[PDB]
């Protein structure tokens, strides 16, 4: 038998393939449920998406579903299947299946040491991760520890490519104070500056915070608004070299961060007693504060700290980039229609 799952007085439908539910979360904009998956016989997680009212939550939609069935790569979470009704006007909702992952790098850092050799091989997955996302000339632009998924044997698999974008470096620049959607701690200085965050090294930034909060357990700019994030980041890295000031044309930019008290850089030993001194060494490399001295990701997996791990013939890049950059909602339904045939039973 069968009909209509519930879970807490909310339409869960995802029979006849996914049964004996477990309500989870309120996710993004939807419930989350884990499910077992009668086909491949192991449990597995399903979020419910509702965007169709929203003209911005399809587009958003719409290219997370694109990326990540694009996107064939182990330390990216994969769609096992999207679940939605037969035609357009009967499809409301859309149920995205992924892998159960048990835990998530946020959740086991509030709970859990590291060991070193922990934090190199997360660290050493983040990046093979990225290697991918950024040849395929994909952004992911919101990378923190609760969008790195980890499986019971501490397998790392980045999410959440809700604000992701493809890369477009000659529309980077802007002014000073522009508003920015992705998470607070993990953005870099230039964001705040002068920089919509089109550039690969934004994320390279995101992976030296997760890198230093790995060492420490907690957050290691949690800034409390806009300014303060930059003037946490300041006291650790100290202020900005001429040089790298001669770089900030914007004169808004540049004025505010000549009013500002110096600061000297706090050295990371000193921060981070406890850690690899190879650590150290790559931590520097990725938190600069000019993002064109900051470090590539293939030279951060060339970096010694993960010379146990390296081997860029298993660091796989994309065989098909997002070329260019990617309409009403009723359109991108359509879109999203389209994007999601693949899956029904046929």
């Amino acid at each position: 038998g069968a009909g209509p799952e519930m879970v807490r007085g909310q339409v869960f439908d995802v029979g006849p393939r996914y049964t004996n539910l477990s309500y989870i979360g309120e996710g993004a904009y939807g419930m989350v449920c884990s499910a077992y998956d009668n086909v491949n016989k192991v449990r597995v997680a399903i979020k419910k998406i509702s965007p169709f009212e929203h003209q911005t939550y399809c587009q958003r939609t719409l290219r997370e579903i694109k990326i990540l069935l694009r996107f064939r790569h182990e330390n990216i979470i994969g769609i096992n299947d999207i679940i939605r009704a037969p035609t357009i006007e009967q499809m409301k909702d859309v149920y995205i299946v992924q892998d159960l992952m048990e835990t998530d790098l946020y959740k086991l850092l509030k709970t859990q040491h590291l060991s070193n050799d922990h934090i190199c091989y997360f660290l050493y997955q983040i990046l093979r991760g990225l290697k991918y996302i950024h040849s395929a000339n994909v952004l992911h632009r919101d990378l923190k520890p609760s969008n790195l998924l980890l499986n019971t044997t501490c397998d790392l698999k980045i999410c959440d490519f809700g604000l992701a974008r493809v890369a477009d470096p000659d529309h980077d620049h802007t002014g000073f104070l522009t508003e920015y959607v992705a998470t607070r701690w993990y953005r870099a200085p230039e964001i705040m500056l002068n920089s919509k965050g089109y550039t690969k090294s934004i994320d390279i930034w995101s992976v030296g915070c997760i890198l230093a909060e790995m060492l420490s357990n907690r957050p290691i700019f949690p800034g409390k608004h806009y300014l303060d994030q930059l003037n946490h980041i300041l006291g650790i890295l100290g202020s900005p070299s001429q040089e790298d000031l001669n770089c900030i044309i914007n004169l808004k930019a540049r004025n505010y961060l000549l009013s500002l008290p110096h600061k000297n850089k706090v050295p990371w030993n000193r921060l981070f007693p406890n850690a690899d001194s190879k650590a150290l060494d790559l931590l520097d490399k990725m938190l600069t504060f000019n993002p064109h001295k900051r470090i590539e990701v293939e030279q951060a997996l060339a970096h010694p700290y993960l010379e146990q791990y390296y081997d860029p013939s298993d660091e796989p890049i994309a065989e098909a980039p997002f070329k260019f950059d990617m309409l009403p909602k009723e359109k991108l339904k359509e879109l999203i229609f389209e994007e999601t045939a693949r899956f029904q039973p046929g």
